[PDB]
């Protein structure tokens, strides 16, 4: 059950995507540097309850 979208939050920025990794800690580097990558900093929001990741700005 990995999760198939990844939600970024954006004001006027929206998509969704979707890769593959080897395990959550090794997918975590790659989602917090993607949401860097978009110029938001902020703390990290998941809810096993959805499987989704959203970051709090």
């Amino acid at each position: 059950m990995m999760q198939y979208k990844l939600i970024l939050n954006g004001k006027t920025l929206k998509g969704e995507t979707t890769t593959e990794a080897v395990d959550a800690a090794t997918a975590e580097k790659v989602f917090k540097q993607y949401a860097n990558d978009n110029g938001v900093d902020g703390e990290w929001t998941y809810d096993d309850a959805t499987k989704t990741f959203t970051v709090t700005e």
